[PDB]
């Protein structure tokens, strides 16, 4: 509970300001129900002077002098009023800006600035918990969901809760009566609200639920790709896929209607309301003489209080937000466990060495696999000697030199280094005395003599000169312009991997060392720098007693002991020598050596025209938006005329006038708004209702048409498909309401507010274009602003943030010890470019919402300086000022609208694009009906000549290289190869997404380039790389009338016999039935290949291909397959690609592709009785 409180502390008046900025947003709150309050009252005497001046049949031309001079008395003292509240809001507004703005920020500052030292300063403290890389992503924002964890949302909510409640304090002063209906209602609108959310889930994720199975026929179908189009199983598809886009959207249709049903339900209400209010008003005249309109005039102000919390709503689910991401996170600044390792403070050890010896330690984090890294060490190295440790499995060879110098203090046991404990030393004496080397070829965004300095910073030129040569890097920083000032950006980004790292040699050699830890560091680098960074590490080794750590066998030669740590244990220990003789970890390694979702390309006017396509109907919901348009101006409108006519009405027979009144103001309004929401709702679901199956069908249907390379080398994960399926036609289905909400505030504002216009007495409509398109013009130009800024923040962030993301990455900070607090120096200054950020913006944003707030009282006082006054000087004017506030009204809810538009109007008009490129596409693999029902076809003597090919990233290299092949049927042709070999380049021909690129290939008498995709798979089968088995039953699996084959019983049965899966056809339940579900739920991989061979089977074909995933099953399917395939083939024109050693023994003809180039070749029975090359050539394929 609580801790709220944290997030604002480092001193005392850290709160004090906080408490300021909240009163000071209270009192901005209060002005502006004030302000309506005042405009109200003056409405009761304005319409009183009116009930004088209408009665006065004999008398008028007296109201002439007496009325008139109480008129100019009051057009006079409501310029009081207007001035001082209007003056007042323009320094108390600018004051919730400087809260929000700096009164928090300049926490936000020294929160980050607690943090990062922080730390740099608890080391074992954070190393347990949360994993690499994404940590210190969430760190980047988290402590900027923070500054909304202390945000304008609770002065918002604050200024919203003191205008309610004392809005209740001054109403009941005017009276108990309404002020029990206004808190009566209110947990009414929460409850609606609290509707709303069970409304949206216990049907939302049904909905998901009811595609989720087109989400898995999605992705299967553009991942098992060959297996469902050669099979024809695209044909099943097509309707198998729109199932599912059928009961989603049956389901959605009725959701679609409740939400609508729902939001209408909370505009009755609200409209409700109103009538309740206006009814318990005139039962404080019809009951009791207890009103002359003036006690009711409150309540309206109240309502605004009311209202007000109603925006505080979604400001404090922002709020419950930014709640969790700060104090979940705050575990890790204030109160944070702090040091272990003594990484401040301790007594320097003028011992200048000791002996190395570890004694009982372990190390206990589970490292996502092993409990433990450090499982048990005892070891005894003394001073003159050096020592190699080496490994290969597991965890814990690298945590053994975090704890050879207290970076992490062992949980159990001790170390010896110096003479006084490793538990007494001063870190700064130690992280001098030993030297420590890196594997991370890391330069900072630095010069190469800053990079020294992070080395030790007490340093001269002489010292970075001495330290280049020791580490022989001289040479090509004094080939860099520059030279030790060499400017540098991110990570070193002018220089390769060895290159950094040779200056990283030096850096730790500006220590002068007296010991000397290696860290991986001459493991895998770039060659050239790999020679020359162990003859620069051999430089700084034996001048002490150094360890060795690394894979080259040269650097563990120097070595007068060894000892085996592997996953965190030492076990082999002994001379180097002897450890050569023994087979030990040394000798071991000597034999081991010698998502674009969106993106911006947007296609305009081809855009428009497609909805000629998808629109024959249900453009009356452009209608419904206009009728949906004119209700937010009707209910102003309403209200306002109810009212005045009221006012201005008076007591005689005030009944008759009442009831009228009443039933006026709820029937347009209430009845209207609930038909309006489901007119609205019926019209843009049912258009949804068509869009959802055509335009996913649409695309979906033309990707699985889609040729060349789209297949073959789209270097998309298939689910990067499927996220555009969901987010591209997720913007254009926002777009498809944001362009008639344009309509709907369109008619709301630019055409109710003319046709109002036209019954002002037309002086205050020069005041209405005077007042509308400059408060428009207000906030479309502080939307700019905001956003501006708000983008601004990010660049000035970003360059004040490269020197943080080359840092929270590399924990190595503290072997320095100095370096944290050169970063912290830097950060002071940095950060502070932000924190300038914040004061530009906040004297801006107090400029423009001040302003913003200005424009609202001088629209009012001018409305009631242009209504009265030179207006009543003529002939009496008492009501219609409030049909000009109204208006004023439609500006600011057009304002509210437009600017939420601007963002799904930037997506959606992109996300078309995308859409309209996949429904284009190529135009090679459709259906066609150029070759069907080919007699000369029915054996396949396929004819290949001067074959040229190689895959869509040609440096993979040519994998045909000008081939000629003559094949006939009863002959078994092999490819040989081993590695990737073969493979793909041979099925993205036999399918025709892509032809040779020279020769030419004829399956008989016409080129497959000629022939139509749906007959040519009449002969073609595969055994599926993939072991897939759709949906629903294996009878709906096996057979589908794609091209010219049956779907039937007896095929069926032919295909289960001939396939041998017979034994669960015979044997067994569930059978021709088998209860799969979505991919086959009860089933091994291997009864999955059972019924690929039977798909096979189903064409009964002259051809054969046999393929991969054919020997790792459940072994007694891959017998059965072997057994049907070697008595299968012998009548056919068989072609192995498999790289199944069997296969390639039992064969007819064979040519080894040595990386796509011929290097053995032959009938398979005239290589058969060769060995040692037609050994080899086959036992290392795979």
């Amino acid at each position: 509970v609580s801790v709220l409180t944290m997030f604002r502390y480092a001193g005392w008046l850290d709160r004090l300001y906080m408490l300021v900025g909240t009163l000071a947003a209270i009192i901005h709150g209060v002005a502006l129900p004030l302000m309506m309050l005042i405009f109200g009252d003056m409405t009761d005497s304005f319409a009183s002077v009116g009930n004088v001046s209408k009665n006065s049949t004999n008398m008028s031309e007296a109201d002439k002098r007496a009325m008139f001079a109480k008129l100019e008395e009051e057009m006079t003292t409501y310029a009081y009023y207007y001035t001082g509240i209007g003056a007042g809001v323009l320094i108390v507004a600018y004051i919730q800006v400087s809260f929000w703005c700096l009164a928090a920020g300049r926490q936000i500052h020294k929160i980050r600035q607690k943090f990062f030292h922080a730390i740099m300063n608890q080391e074992i403290g954070w190393f347990d918990v949360h994993d690499v890389g994404e940590l210190n992503t969430r760190l980047t924002d988290d402590v900027s969901k923070i500054n909304e964890g202390i945000g304008d949302k609770i002065g918002m909510f604050f200024q919203a809760m003191a205008t309610f409640f004392g809005g209740f304090i001054i109403g009941f002063t005017r009276g108990w009566k309404l002020t029990l209906v206004i808190l009566a209602i209110s947990p009414v609108l929460g409850l609606s609200a609290g509707i709303w959310a069970k409304i949206l889930s216990s049907f939302t994720d049904k909905e998901l639920h009811a595609y989720a199975k087109a989400g898995a026929v999605a992705e299967e179908v553009l991942a098992a790709i060959r297996t469902v189009i050669a099979f024809g199983g695209q044909k099943k598809e097509l309707e198998r896929y729109n199932n599912n886009l059928e009961e989603a959207k049956r389901l959605g249709i009725k959701k679609a209607i409740t939400a609508n049903i729902s939001m209408g339900a909370a505009f009755l209400l609200i409209y409700a309301s109103y009538a309740l209010a206006f009814w318990y008003g005139t039962s404080l005249v019809i009951s009791k003489e207890y009103s002359i309109g003036q006690v009711l005039t409150v309540f309206f102000s109240v309502l605004i209080g009311a209202f007000s919390v109603g925006q505080a709503s979604p400001n404090i689910e922002a709020f419950a937000n930014a709640r969790g991401a700060a104090y979940e996170v705050f575990k890790i600044i204030d109160n944070k466990p702090s040091i272990d390792s003594f990484s401040k403070s301790g007594h320097k050890p003028d011992n200048i060495q000791g002996n190395l010896e570890f004694k009982n330690i372990h190390f206990s984090y589970p490292s996502r696999k092993e409990v433990q890294i450090l499982k048990g060490l005892n070891l005894k190295v003394k001073s003159g000697q050096t020592v190699a440790l080496v490994g290969n499995s597991g965890c814990g060879k690298s945590t053994t030199v975090q704890l050879m110098q207290r970076l992490y203090d062992p949980l159990d046991g001790m170390v010896s280094i110096d003479g006084q404990d490793i538990r007494t030393i001063n870190v700064r004496y130690l992280r001098e005395i030993i030297g420590v080397v890196s594997q991370e070829p890391v330069l900072f965004a630095t010069t190469i003599a800053e990079n020294i300095r992070y080395g030790r910073e007490d340093v001269t030129m002489d010292e970075i000169e001495k330290a280049v040569k020791e580490a022989n890097a001289y040479d090509f920083i004094m080939k860099l312009p520059h030279q030790f000032d060499t400017l540098v950006g991110e990570r070193g980004a002018q220089l390769s991997g060895g290159q950094k790292q040779r200056i990283a040699i030096a850096r730790a050699l500006v220590r002068n060392p007296k010991i000397l830890l290696l860290d991986e560091a001459t493991s895998a680098l770039d060659t050239e720098s790999e020679a020359v960074v162990q003859a620069a590490l051999d430089k700084a080794r034996e001048g002490r007693t150094t360890i060795v750590i690394a894979h080259r066998l040269s650097t563990v030669r120097n070595a007068d002991v060894i000892a085996g740590f592997d996953g965190g244990v030492i076990v082999e220990q002994g001379n180097h020598d002897e450890l050569m003789r023994e087979k030990g970890i040394y000798f071991k390694l000597v034999m081991t050596q010698t998502l674009d979702e969106d993106v911006p390309p947007a296609s305009f006017w081809r855009i428009l025209k497609l909805n000629s396509t998808e629109w024959p109907y249900f453009v009356v919901g452009i209608f419904c938006a206009i009728i949906n348009g004119g209700l937010q101006p009707a209910f102003s409108v309403i209200f306002s005329k109810v009212v005045g006519v009221f006012t201005n009405g008076g007591p005689p027979e005030t009944q008759r006038q009442n009831s009228n009144l009443f039933s006026l103001l709820f029937l347009i309004l209430g009845i209207i708004s609930f038909i309006t929401f489901f007119l609205q709702g019926f019209t843009f679901g049912k258009a949804g209702e068509i869009l959802t199956k055509r335009l996913r069908y649409m695309v979906f249907k033309s990707m699985l048409r889609q040729d060349v390379s789209w297949f073959d080398d789209p270097k998309n994960t298939t689910g990067a498909l499927t996220t555009r399926l969901a987010n591209d036609a997720a913007q254009v289905k926002g777009a498809t309401g944001s362009r008639l909400a344009v309509i709907f505030q369109n008619i709301a504002n630019l055409g109710t507010g003319i046709i109002i216009s036209l019954i002002y007495g037309w002086q205050l409509t020069l005041l209405l274009l005077a007042i509308v398109p400059i408060i428009a013009i207000a906030g479309v130009v502080e939307m700019k602003m905001l956003s501006g800024q708000a983008l601004k923040d990010k660049k000035e962030l970003e360059g004040s943030g490269k020197i943080a993301t080359e840092a929270i990455e590399n924990f190595r900070t503290v072997v320095s010890l100095t370096r944290e607090q050169k970063f912290e120096t830097m950060y002071a200054q940095s950060l502070q470019i932000p924190y300038r950020n914040a004061m530009k913006k906040a004297h801006v944003f107090g400029i423009t919402f001040s302003f913003t707030q200005a424009m609202m009282y001088f629209s009012y006082a001018a409305c009631f300086r242009f209504g009265a006054y030179l207006v009543t000087q003529q002939l009496m004017t008492f009501e219609n000022v409030l049909l000009v506030f109204s208006a004023i009204v439609f500006g600011a809810m057009a304002v509210g609208q437009v600017s939420s538009f601007a963002p799904d109007y930037a997506k959606a008009t992109v996300s078309a694009s995308h859409i309209i490129r996949i429904i284009e596409k190529t135009p090679e693999i459709d259906s066609y009906s150029t070759q069907g029902l080919k007699p000369n076809m029915l054996e396949g003597n396929v004819q290949f000549s001067g074959v040229v090919f190689n895959y869509p990233t040609r440096p993979s290299i040519p994998v045909l290289q000008g081939l000629s092949l003559e094949v006939k049927k009863g002959q078994t042709l092999a490819l040989v190869g081993s590695s990737g070999c073969g493979k793909s380049t041979v099925v993205q021909l036999l399918e025709r997404f892509y032809d040779p690129m020279a020769g030419s290939v004829f399956l008989d008498g016409k080129e497959i380039k000629q022939l139509n995709v749906q007959w040519l798979r009449a002969q073609l089968g595969i055994v599926s790389q993939e072991p897939i088995l759709f949906d629903c039953s294996i009878a709906e699996n096996i057979a589908y009338g794609d091209n010219s084959r049956v779907v039937s019983y007896e095929e069926i049965v032919r295909a289960a016999k001939e396939a041998n899966i017979h034994q669960f056809i015979d044997s067994l339940p569930d059978k021709y039935n088998t209860r799969v579900g979505d991919k086959g739920t009860q089933l091994s991989g291997g009864q999955k290949q059972r019924i690929a061979i039977a798909r096979a089977l189903v064409r009964q074909p002259h051809i054969l291909l046999l393929d991969e995933a054919t020997s790792a099953l459940d072994t007694e399917s891959e017998k059965v397959v072997q057994e049907a395939l070697d008595k299968a083939r012998e009548g056919r024109t068989c072609i192995v690609i498999a790289h199944r050693l069997s296969t390639i023994q039992n064969a007819d003809l064979i040519v080894v592709i040595q990386n796509g180039k011929v290097k053995e070749h032959g009938t398979h029975q005239q290589l058969l009785a060769q060995k040692g090359i037609y050994f080899s050539m086959v036992s290392v394929q795979a």
